[PDB]
C-alpha cells in the first residue's frame, strides 16, 4: 500500500504543446535524500516557501508531497525496495520534482539510483550551469570569469550500463564474437577482461543539442561548445560532434564562420550571432582554467559532462552549492548535486546551498521567475555578507559561522 | 631504401634483466615532429648536448640519429608513409627514444600517431610528472602545491580503437548480437547508432599499477592514488580499482589501514608508509584543485589519464612544458606533449620546455641524472629570471621575451 500522501489542498501541474501549465498551488514532489538530505532538505523547503510567499504576496504556494527513493525508501517500503515503481510514476504524473543526494548500496550489485532515475524517466538532459558568487573562497585567481551552462547528454554512453565482468561467461562470450566474427585484433589482453558498450544515436545526440541551441537562443547566450574526443573515438565522441553542427546548420541556419569548422546561428529574438565551435575534451579541461570568458553553453556526452561539471563546480569555489537538473520531454527532477556526507548528517551543519540554487532551477522552470530570482538575490546577499557554513567559513577570514537552517535563514534574511 | 643515417661514431644502448646498458656514446634516434618541432627539437638538442658535455666533461656524448613519423616521413619516404615499418624497428632496436609533436591526417581514416606509436611498441605506461616551476604564471592561487606523477595506462581501455559507425553494416551487426544474443536492453537509440567497446584486463591493469607502485618505491613517494569512474563502469574502471588494490596486497604486503578502504605499503628502502588510495575520477577534478597536496602517485587508465594529465599541466601553469614519456619493457619513447602548433611554425616563438622536459626525463631514464638535474636547475633558473617565450611573458609583468632559441640559450645560461 502507498504511503505517500497526497496533499488536500492543491492542484497537478499538467503539460499542453510543449507548455507546462502551473497552478497558483502546484503539488511538488520531493525526496528527502540520505545522508545530510535530513539538513538541507528542509532548509530548501523554507528558503523555497519564504520566495514564494514574499513574490506573490500569498497568492501562490507549493504543496509538497513527499516521495521516497534510496535508503528511507527500504525503511518506509521495505526491504530490497530502493526505487518503488510509485516514484517513478509521481514523478512523471506531476511533473516537476526535486531531490537530495541519494545512497546507492553496494554489494547487491545495484546500479546508480541517480542514474535510474534519470534513464527510466527519459530525462534526456543533464542541466548544470556554473557561475560564480562573490565572495565566494575559490582556488583559482579570476573565478569570476566562469559563467557557463553545461547541457550533458544523460541517456546514453557508456552510462548504458551495458558491460560484462572479467573470466564471466559473458564477457568470454562477447570477446569470442568480437574477434571471431568481427574480426577484432585490437584487444590487447583477452583473456581476464572486463567489456563496456559505448552507444552514441543521431537521436540521441541531436535532442540534446537541439535543447542546448534552444537554451542559447532564449538566454541571449554568446556561444555553444560541442566537447567531445573524437580524434580517438571516431564512431561516437566524434559523431556526437558532427551531428552537432549538422542539427546547428539544418534546424537552426548555422553558416560556416571563414573556412569553418566553427558556425554562426542568429537569435531570431535579439539578432545576436551565436558562435557554435568545438573543442576536444581534454584540452577543454584546461581552456575553462585558462580561458574560462571564451566559454559559455556547453553541450557534451554523459561522462564528459560528468567531468566538466564537477571540475568546473570546484574552480568557482562551488563544490557545495553546485545546482543540478534532470530534464526529459514529460517530467523534470532537480537535485543536490554533491553526495550524502553521513559524517555530518543530522548534524544541521552542510551547505545547502546546493540544493537550494537546484530549487532556484526548478522555480525558474516552473515560470515563477520572481520567486527564483529572490533565491539569487538571497544566495548573492548571505554569501557577500560572510554568513555562511563551515565549508566556506574555515577558507576565510572574518566570516560569521552559521549552521546549515541558519544559512536558510540568512538566504531569506537577504531576499 | 632507407634513408636513415646510422652514426658513425656510436653505439647501441643494450637491455640485461630489465636493466639498461648505456654506453658512453649511445644513439638516440629523434623524430623532428611536425609543425612546430622544427622549432623546438633543435632547442632540445642543444639543450641535452650542452647538459650532457657539462656533466661529464666530454665523456659521454649522444649520437643523435634522425628518424621519422608524420608530415615529415610523408616528404621523406613518400606518398602513405607516415609511420614507416623501420621507425617502429629503430626505436626498439635502440631502446630510449625522443619526438615532436606529430601530425596525424583526416580524411584518410588513420588513427592517432601518438596512439599508434604506443600501442605498436607496447608503451603501456605513460608518464606525465606535474610539478610547478617558480615564477610560472598559472591560473590558481597555489601551483606550488601541485607536486604529482601520472601513470595512464597506455595500451587498453577505449583507446584500442575498436568502434564501428552508426547506421554501417558492422555496427548494425554488432547491435544485433547485442540484443538478441546478449539481450542487451539498455541501449536507448539502437538506429544510426555508433558503437565503441571498452576492454579493461587484469594483466594491464596489474602491469601499469605495478610500475606505480615500484616507482613510489624508487621515489620515496608519499602515496598511490587509483582514479576510476567505478561506480559507474563496475567490470572495467571498478575492475582497474580492485585489481590494482589487490596487486598492491600481493606484491607489495598491502595492509588495511583502519577499517579500509585504504592500504599502506611500506618503502622496502626506506621503511616509509605508502598510502594506496582511490578516488572517483569526477571528484578527483575537483580534488586536484582544491587539496592538491594530498596527491602523489596517480595510477589511472587511458582516457582518464588522457583528461588528468591536462587538466594538472593547465593549473600549474605549464599547458605548453609538460613533459611525458611512453614506457614499455623493451624500449621508451619520450615525446612533447603540446600540438604541432602550425600557425607558428618556423618562426622560432614557442616554448620549448616541454621536449626539452621530456629530454630530461629521458636522460633520467639512461641513468644519466647528473645531466637530467642540470636541465631541471637550467629550466628553474630561466623561468626566475623571467627570460621566457610569449607564452609565458604575455602572462607577466617586467619579464624579458625570448625566442625559442633564445629561451634553450638562457636553459643552458643557467646551468
Ligand atoms: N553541502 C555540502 N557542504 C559542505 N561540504 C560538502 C557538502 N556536500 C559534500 N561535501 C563534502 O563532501 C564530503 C562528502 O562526500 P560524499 O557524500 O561524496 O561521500 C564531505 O566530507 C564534505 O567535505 P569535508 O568532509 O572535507 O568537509
Ligand atoms: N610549446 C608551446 N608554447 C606556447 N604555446 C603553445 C605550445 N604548444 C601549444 N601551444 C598553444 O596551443 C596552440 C596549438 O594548438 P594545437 O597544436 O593543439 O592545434 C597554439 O595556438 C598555442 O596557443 P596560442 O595560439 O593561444 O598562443
Ligand atoms: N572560424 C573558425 O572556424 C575558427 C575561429 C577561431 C578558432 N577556430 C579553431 O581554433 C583552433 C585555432 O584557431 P586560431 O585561428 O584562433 O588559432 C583551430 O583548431 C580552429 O578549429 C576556428
Ligand atoms: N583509512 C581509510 O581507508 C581512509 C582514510 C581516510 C579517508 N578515506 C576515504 O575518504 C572518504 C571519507 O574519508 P573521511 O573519514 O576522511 O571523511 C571515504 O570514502 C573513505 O573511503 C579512507
Ligand atoms: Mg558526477
Ligand atoms: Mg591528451
Amino acid at each position: 500500500e502507498s504511503k505517500v500522501v497526497v496533499p488536500a489542498q492543491g492542484k497537478k501541474i499538467t503539460l499542453q504543446n510543449g507548455k507546462l501549465n502551473v497552478p497558483e498551488n502546484p503539488i511538488i514532489p520531493y525526496i528527502e535524500g540520505d545522508g545530510i538530505g535530513v539538513d538541507v532538505t528542509p532548509a530548501m523547503l523554507k528558503v523555497v516557501d519564504a520566495a514564494v510567499e514574499k513574490a506573490y504576496k500569498g497568492e501562490r504556494k507549493i504543496s509538497w508531497m513527499e516521495i521516497y527513493t534510496g535508503e528511507k525508501s527500504t525503511q518506509v517500503y521495505g526491504q530490497d525496495v530502493w526505487l518503488p515503481a510509485e516514484t517513478l510514476d509521481l514523478i512523471r504524473e506531476y511533473r516537476v520534482a526535486i531531490m537530495g543526494p541519494l545512497t546507492t548500496p553496494v554489494g547487491g550489485g545495484i546500479r546508480s539510483l541517480n542514474v535510474a532515475l534519470r534513464q527510466e524517466l527519459d530525462l534526456y538532459i543533464c542541466l548544470r550551469p556554473v557561475r560564480y558568487y562573490q565572495g565566494t573562497p575559490s582556488p583559482v585567481k579570476h573565478p569570476e570569469l566562469t559563467d557557463m551552462v553545461i547541457f550533458r547528454e544523460n541517456s546514453e554512453d557508456i552510462y548504458a550500463g551495458i558491460e560484462w565482468k572479467a573470466d564471466s561467461a559473458d564477457a568470454e562470450k562477447v570477446i569470442k564474437f568480437l574477434r571471431e566474427e568481427m574480426g577484432v585484433k585490437k584487444i590487447r589482453f583477452p583473456e581476464h577482461c572486463g567489456i563496456g558498450i559505448k552507444p552514441c544515436s543521431e537521436e540521441g545526440t541531436k535532442r540534446l543539442v537541439r535543447a542546448a541551441i534552444e537554451y542559447a537562443i532564449a538566454n541571449d547566450r554568446d556561444s555553444v561548445t560541442l566537447v567531445h574526443k573524437g580524434n580517438i573515438m571516431k564512431f561516437t565522441e566524434g559523431a556526437f560532434k558532427d551531428w552537432g553542427y549538422q542539427l546547428a546548420r539544418e534546424e537552426f541556419g548555422g553558416e560556416l564562420i571563414d573556412g569553418g569548422p566553427w558556425l554562426k546561428v542568429k537569435n531570431p529574438n535579439t539578432g545576436k550571432e551565436i558562435v557554435i565551435k568545438d573543442v576536444i575534451a581534454d584540452a577543454f579541461l584546461q581552456q575553462i582554467l585558462l580561458r574560462p570568458a571564451e566559454y559559455d553553453v556547453i553541450a557534451c556526452m554523459n561522462l564528459n559532462g560528468d567531468y566538466i561539471s564537477d571540475a568546473l563546480a570546484a574552480q568557482v569555489g562551488g563544490i557545495g552549492i553546485a545546482p543540478g537538473a534532470n530534464i526529459g520531454d514529460e517530467c523534470a527532477l532537480f537535485e543536490a548535486t554533491h553526495g550524502t556526507a553521513p559524517k555530518y548528517a543530522g548534524q544541521d551543519k552542510v551547505n545547502p546551498g546546493s540544493i537550494i540554487l537546484s530549487a532556484e532551477m526548478m522555480l525558474r522552470h516552473m515560470g515563477w521567475t520572481e520567486a527564483a530570482d529572490l533565491i539569487v538575490k538571497g544566495m548573492e546577499g548571505a554569501i557577500n555578507a560572510k554568513t555562511v557554513t563551515y565549508d566556506f567559513e574555515r577558507l576565510m577570514d572574518g566570516a560569521k559561522l552559521l549552521k546549515c537552517s541558519e544559512f536558510g535563514d540568512a538566504i531569506i534574511e537577504n531576499m
